[PDB]
Protein backbone atom coordinates (compact mmCIF):
# COMPACT_ATOMS: atom_id res chain seq x y z
CA UNK A 1 0.00 0.00 0.00
CA UNK A 2 1.20 3.46 -0.88
CA UNK A 3 0.23 6.33 1.03
CA UNK A 4 0.18 9.87 0.29
CA UNK A 5 2.67 11.90 2.50
CA UNK A 6 1.91 15.65 3.30
CA UNK A 7 5.41 17.64 4.47
CA UNK A 8 5.64 20.94 6.00
CA UNK A 9 2.72 23.82 5.29
CA UNK A 10 1.38 27.19 6.93
CA UNK A 11 -1.10 27.81 9.81
CA UNK A 12 0.00 31.04 11.43
CA UNK A 13 3.64 29.53 10.98
CA UNK A 14 5.27 27.46 8.62
CA UNK A 15 4.92 23.79 10.37
CA UNK A 16 6.89 20.82 10.89
CA UNK A 17 4.25 18.32 10.43
CA UNK A 18 4.87 14.36 8.45
CA UNK A 19 1.61 13.23 8.10
CA UNK A 20 0.33 10.18 5.95
CA UNK A 21 -3.06 9.56 4.17
CA UNK A 22 -4.24 6.18 3.58
CA UNK A 23 -6.83 5.96 -0.05
CA UNK A 24 -7.48 2.35 0.84
CA UNK A 25 -8.68 2.70 4.66
CA UNK A 26 -9.11 6.87 5.42
CA UNK A 27 -6.14 7.01 7.73
CA UNK A 28 -4.16 9.35 8.72
CA UNK A 29 -0.49 8.42 10.43
CA UNK A 30 1.36 11.32 12.12
CA UNK A 31 5.26 10.65 11.38
CA UNK A 32 8.36 12.42 12.24
CA UNK A 33 8.81 16.02 11.91
CA UNK A 34 10.67 17.77 9.92
CA UNK A 35 14.19 19.35 11.67
CA UNK A 36 12.89 22.63 10.40
CA UNK A 37 9.40 23.82 10.22
CA UNK A 38 9.08 24.78 5.83
CA UNK A 39 6.30 25.99 4.04
CA UNK A 40 6.30 26.80 -0.09
CA UNK A 41 8.53 23.20 -0.18
CA UNK A 42 7.75 19.88 -2.73
CA UNK A 43 8.17 16.76 -1.69
CA UNK A 44 8.79 14.23 -4.09
CA UNK A 45 9.83 10.99 -3.92
CA UNK A 46 12.96 9.00 -5.63
CA UNK A 47 13.99 5.31 -4.93
CA UNK A 48 11.33 4.73 -2.63
CA UNK A 49 12.20 7.92 -0.48
CA UNK A 50 10.45 11.30 0.44
CA UNK A 51 12.19 14.67 -0.29
CA UNK A 52 11.97 17.80 1.00
CA UNK A 53 13.22 20.30 -0.65
CA UNK A 54 12.67 24.20 -0.52
CA UNK A 55 10.46 26.63 1.36
CA UNK A 56 10.33 28.89 3.69
CA UNK A 57 10.07 29.31 7.46
CA UNK A 58 7.70 31.75 8.37
CA UNK A 59 8.19 32.03 12.28
CA UNK A 60 7.28 34.89 14.98
CA UNK A 61 11.12 34.52 15.52
CA UNK A 62 12.36 35.76 11.89
CA UNK A 63 11.77 34.12 8.40
CA UNK A 64 14.18 32.29 6.83
CA UNK A 65 13.93 31.04 3.16
CA UNK A 66 15.34 27.35 2.49
CA UNK A 67 18.07 25.60 0.62
CA UNK A 68 17.20 22.32 2.40
CA UNK A 69 16.77 19.16 0.68
CA UNK A 70 16.26 16.51 3.42
CA UNK A 71 15.45 12.31 2.68
CA UNK A 72 12.82 10.73 4.73
CA UNK A 73 12.62 6.44 4.75
CA UNK A 74 9.77 5.48 5.56
CA UNK A 75 11.67 2.11 6.91
CA UNK A 76 13.17 3.82 9.79
CA UNK A 77 10.56 6.95 10.01
CA UNK A 78 13.51 9.16 9.95
CA UNK A 79 15.04 12.52 8.45
CA UNK A 80 18.01 13.04 7.10
CA UNK A 81 19.69 15.90 5.63
CA UNK A 82 21.26 15.71 1.99
CA UNK A 83 23.16 18.42 0.31
CA UNK A 84 22.10 21.99 0.19
CA UNK A 85 20.89 23.89 -2.93
CA UNK A 86 22.79 26.13 -4.71
CA UNK A 87 20.62 29.06 -3.31
CA UNK A 88 17.17 29.27 -1.15
CA UNK A 89 14.42 28.46 -2.96
CA UNK A 90 11.04 29.50 -1.37
CA UNK A 91 7.38 28.70 -3.69
CA UNK A 92 9.64 26.63 -4.83
CA UNK A 93 8.68 23.34 -7.67
CA UNK A 94 10.18 20.39 -8.26
CA UNK A 95 10.28 17.52 -10.79
CA UNK A 96 11.94 13.60 -11.09
CA UNK A 97 13.82 12.37 -14.06
CA UNK A 98 15.36 9.28 -14.37
CA UNK A 99 16.15 9.30 -10.38
CA UNK A 100 17.69 13.25 -10.75
CA UNK A 101 15.15 16.19 -8.51
CA UNK A 102 14.98 19.39 -10.72
CA UNK A 103 14.57 22.01 -8.94
CA UNK A 104 12.89 25.08 -10.28
CA UNK A 105 12.56 28.69 -9.46
CA UNK A 106 10.80 29.72 -6.24
CA UNK A 107 11.84 33.17 -4.74
CA UNK A 108 14.99 34.59 -2.29
CA UNK A 109 13.71 37.42 -0.34
CA UNK A 110 12.40 39.70 -3.47
CA UNK A 111 14.78 37.75 -5.77
CA UNK A 112 12.49 36.15 -8.28
CA UNK A 113 14.80 32.77 -9.81
CA UNK A 114 14.88 31.52 -13.12
CA UNK A 115 17.27 29.32 -12.52
CA UNK A 116 17.01 25.68 -12.16
CA UNK A 117 19.35 22.90 -10.35
CA UNK A 118 19.10 19.03 -10.26
CA UNK A 119 20.15 16.91 -7.65
CA UNK A 120 21.54 13.15 -8.25
CA UNK A 121 21.32 11.05 -5.03
CA UNK A 122 23.97 8.41 -6.32
CA UNK A 123 26.60 11.58 -5.53
CA UNK A 124 24.72 13.59 -3.00
CA UNK A 125 25.51 16.64 -5.32
CA UNK A 126 23.47 19.81 -6.94
CA UNK A 127 24.47 20.99 -10.39
CA UNK A 128 22.77 24.06 -11.72
CA UNK A 129 21.41 23.15 -15.43
CA UNK A 130 19.50 25.76 -18.13
CA UNK A 131 17.63 28.47 -16.26
CA UNK A 132 13.95 28.71 -17.70
CA UNK A 133 13.06 31.77 -20.24
CA UNK A 134 10.87 33.47 -17.31
CA UNK A 135 11.41 34.26 -13.40
CA UNK A 136 8.60 31.99 -11.61
CA UNK A 137 7.81 31.74 -8.02
CA UNK A 138 5.19 29.51 -6.84
CA UNK A 139 5.54 27.37 -10.56
CA UNK A 140 3.86 24.10 -11.15
CA UNK A 141 6.32 21.97 -12.15
CA UNK A 142 5.61 18.17 -14.01
CA UNK A 143 7.26 15.47 -16.12
CA UNK A 144 5.56 13.44 -18.80
CA UNK A 145 7.77 11.78 -21.15
CA UNK A 146 10.79 12.29 -19.70
CA UNK A 147 10.56 16.26 -20.21
CA UNK A 148 10.42 18.98 -17.24
CA UNK A 149 7.20 21.32 -18.05
CA UNK A 150 7.33 24.68 -15.80
CA UNK A 151 3.67 26.39 -15.21
CA UNK A 152 2.20 29.31 -14.41
CA UNK A 153 3.93 31.67 -11.08
CA UNK A 154 4.84 34.87 -10.68
CA UNK A 155 7.85 36.72 -11.93
CA UNK A 156 8.25 39.63 -9.44
CA UNK A 157 5.73 41.99 -11.19
CA UNK A 158 2.81 39.83 -12.83
CA UNK A 159 1.00 36.66 -12.19
CA UNK A 160 1.45 34.21 -15.19
CA UNK A 161 -0.45 31.98 -18.04
CA UNK A 162 2.57 30.88 -19.29
CA UNK A 163 4.57 27.95 -19.37
CA UNK A 164 7.94 26.46 -20.69
CA UNK A 165 9.46 22.80 -21.14
CA UNK A 166 12.95 21.50 -20.36
CA UNK A 167 14.78 19.51 -22.88
CA UNK A 168 17.39 17.64 -20.51
CA UNK A 169 19.41 16.18 -24.02
CA UNK A 170 19.24 19.61 -25.43
CA UNK A 171 20.09 21.59 -21.72
CA UNK A 172 17.29 23.63 -23.53
CA UNK A 173 14.03 25.60 -22.25
CA UNK A 174 11.30 26.44 -25.06
CA UNK A 175 7.82 27.95 -24.14
CA UNK A 176 4.59 25.90 -24.70
CA UNK A 177 0.95 26.94 -25.66
CA UNK A 178 -0.03 29.21 -22.76
CA UNK A 179 -2.90 28.10 -20.22
CA UNK A 180 -6.15 29.62 -20.65
CA UNK A 181 -6.00 31.19 -17.36
CA UNK A 182 -3.42 32.95 -15.12
CA UNK A 183 -2.55 30.86 -12.21
CA UNK A 184 0.31 31.21 -9.54
CA UNK A 185 0.51 28.84 -6.46
CA UNK A 186 -1.36 26.24 -8.54
CA UNK A 187 -1.15 22.61 -7.64
CA UNK A 188 0.63 21.03 -11.34
CA UNK A 189 0.61 17.06 -11.65
CA UNK A 190 0.42 14.42 -14.73
CA UNK A 191 -2.01 12.12 -15.33
CA UNK A 192 -1.49 10.02 -18.75
CA UNK A 193 -0.64 12.24 -20.94
CA UNK A 194 -1.97 15.22 -19.42
CA UNK A 195 -0.51 18.04 -18.00
CA UNK A 196 -2.92 19.24 -15.34
CA UNK A 197 -3.06 22.69 -13.80
CA UNK A 198 -5.57 22.87 -10.85
CA UNK A 199 -6.62 26.12 -9.01
CA UNK A 200 -3.77 28.84 -7.90
CA UNK A 201 -4.09 32.68 -7.80
CA UNK A 202 -4.81 34.99 -10.52
CA UNK A 203 -3.91 37.92 -9.23
CA UNK A 204 -7.15 39.13 -7.96
CA UNK A 205 -9.35 35.75 -6.71
CA UNK A 206 -8.12 31.95 -5.78
CA UNK A 207 -9.35 29.95 -8.56
CA UNK A 208 -11.44 26.66 -8.48
CA UNK A 209 -10.40 26.27 -11.99
CA UNK A 210 -8.93 23.16 -13.62
CA UNK A 211 -7.27 22.85 -17.20
CA UNK A 212 -4.81 19.86 -18.81
CA UNK A 213 -2.61 19.85 -21.98
CA UNK A 214 -2.39 17.47 -23.93
CA UNK A 215 1.62 17.50 -25.16
CA UNK A 216 0.28 15.51 -28.37
CA UNK A 217 -2.44 18.45 -29.37
CA UNK A 218 -0.47 21.61 -27.81
CA UNK A 219 -3.70 22.71 -26.54
CA UNK A 220 -4.80 23.28 -22.85
CA UNK A 221 -8.79 22.22 -22.30
CA UNK A 222 -10.77 23.16 -19.16
CA UNK A 223 -12.23 20.01 -16.87
CA UNK A 224 -14.47 19.82 -14.03
CA UNK A 225 -13.42 22.24 -11.33
CA UNK A 226 -12.91 22.05 -7.72
CA UNK A 227 -15.20 21.90 -4.33
CA UNK A 228 -12.87 24.31 -3.12
CA UNK A 229 -11.02 27.65 -4.83
CA UNK A 230 -7.61 27.05 -3.37
CA UNK A 231 -4.45 28.80 -3.96
CA UNK A 232 -0.70 27.16 -2.38
CA UNK A 233 -2.44 23.68 -3.16
CA UNK A 234 -0.45 20.26 -2.76
CA UNK A 235 -1.35 17.76 -5.55
CA UNK A 236 -0.03 14.48 -6.09
CA UNK A 237 -1.32 10.93 -8.22
CA UNK A 238 -2.31 7.66 -6.91
CA UNK A 239 -4.00 4.93 -8.48
CA UNK A 240 -4.93 7.34 -11.62
CA UNK A 241 -6.50 9.87 -9.45
CA UNK A 242 -5.31 13.20 -8.69
CA UNK A 243 -5.17 14.59 -4.87
CA UNK A 244 -5.72 18.10 -4.33
CA UNK A 245 -4.56 18.67 -0.35
CA UNK A 246 -5.30 21.65 1.60
CA UNK A 247 -4.65 25.54 0.37
CA UNK A 248 -6.16 28.63 0.78
CA UNK A 249 -9.43 30.18 -0.26
CA UNK A 250 -8.99 33.83 0.52
CA UNK A 251 -10.94 32.93 4.11
CA UNK A 252 -9.80 29.62 5.31
CA UNK A 253 -6.85 27.41 5.35
CA UNK A 254 -8.36 24.55 4.16
CA UNK A 255 -8.49 21.09 5.79
CA UNK A 256 -10.29 19.66 2.23
CA UNK A 257 -8.46 17.02 0.51
CA UNK A 258 -10.49 16.36 -3.03
CA UNK A 259 -9.73 13.95 -5.66
CA UNK A 260 -10.44 13.66 -9.19
CA UNK A 261 -11.86 10.94 -11.52
CA UNK A 262 -10.54 11.22 -15.39
CA UNK A 263 -13.10 9.28 -16.59
CA UNK A 264 -16.57 10.67 -14.65
CA UNK A 265 -14.81 13.95 -14.77
CA UNK A 266 -15.59 14.79 -11.33
CA UNK A 267 -14.51 15.92 -7.99
CA UNK A 268 -15.63 14.27 -4.85
CA UNK A 269 -14.27 15.31 -0.91
CA UNK A 270 -12.45 12.00 0.04
CA UNK A 271 -10.88 13.45 3.98
CA UNK A 272 -9.96 16.27 5.54
CA UNK A 273 -6.55 16.79 6.32
CA UNK A 274 -5.86 16.67 10.19
CA UNK A 275 -6.18 20.40 10.28
CA UNK A 276 -6.02 23.31 7.83
CA UNK A 277 -3.07 24.15 5.87
CA UNK A 278 -1.56 26.01 2.79
CA UNK A 279 1.84 25.21 1.05
CA UNK A 280 2.86 21.89 1.71
CA UNK A 281 4.54 19.60 0.01
CA UNK A 282 2.72 16.14 -0.88
CA UNK A 283 4.14 12.89 -2.88
CA UNK A 284 3.28 9.34 -2.70
CA UNK A 285 5.51 6.07 -1.35
CA UNK A 286 5.50 3.05 0.72
CA UNK A 287 3.80 2.98 4.15
CA UNK A 288 6.57 3.05 6.81
C1 LIG B 1 2.73 33.70 4.34
C2 LIG B 1 1.26 34.04 4.43
C3 LIG B 1 0.73 34.70 3.17
C4 LIG B 1 0.43 33.72 2.03
C5 LIG B 1 0.16 34.43 0.71
C6 LIG B 1 -1.20 35.13 0.72
C7 LIG B 1 -2.30 34.16 1.07
C8 LIG B 1 -2.01 33.48 2.40
N1 LIG B 1 -0.70 32.83 2.35
C9 LIG B 1 -0.57 31.48 2.37
O1 LIG B 1 -1.53 30.75 2.60
C10 LIG B 1 0.75 30.83 2.08
C11 LIG B 1 1.67 30.48 3.07
C12 LIG B 1 2.87 29.88 2.73
C13 LIG B 1 3.16 29.63 1.40
C14 LIG B 1 2.26 29.98 0.39
C15 LIG B 1 2.54 29.73 -1.04
C16 LIG B 1 2.92 28.47 -1.52
C17 LIG B 1 3.17 28.28 -2.87
C18 LIG B 1 3.05 29.33 -3.76
C19 LIG B 1 2.68 30.58 -3.29
N2 LIG B 1 2.55 31.69 -4.19
N3 LIG B 1 3.50 31.84 -5.17
C20 LIG B 1 3.13 32.93 -5.82
C21 LIG B 1 1.96 33.50 -5.29
C22 LIG B 1 1.30 34.72 -5.81
O2 LIG B 1 0.70 35.46 -4.98
O3 LIG B 1 1.38 34.96 -7.03
C23 LIG B 1 1.60 32.69 -4.23
C24 LIG B 1 0.46 32.79 -3.30
C25 LIG B 1 -0.45 31.62 -3.08
C26 LIG B 1 -0.96 32.82 -3.82
C27 LIG B 1 -2.00 33.70 -3.24
C28 LIG B 1 -2.02 35.05 -3.03
N4 LIG B 1 -3.21 35.29 -2.48
C29 LIG B 1 -3.77 36.56 -2.04
N5 LIG B 1 -3.93 34.16 -2.33
N6 LIG B 1 -3.19 33.17 -2.80
C30 LIG B 1 2.43 30.77 -1.95
C31 LIG B 1 1.06 30.58 0.76
CL1 LIG C 1 5.82 32.53 2.07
Amino acid sequence: GRLIYTAGGYFRQSLSYLEAYNPSNGSWLRLADLQVPRSGLAGCVVGGLLYAVGGRNNSPDGNTDSSALDCYNPMTNQWSPCASMSVPRNRIGVGVIDGHIYAVGGSHGCIHHSSVERYEPERDEWHLVAPMLTRRIGVGVAVLNRLLYAVGGFDGTNRLNSAECYYPERNEWRMITPMNTIRSGAGVCVLHNCIYAAGGYDGQDQLNSVERYDVETETWTFVAPMRHHRSALGITVHQGKIYVLGGYDGHTFLDSVECYDPDSDTWSEVTRMTSGRSGVGVAVTMEP
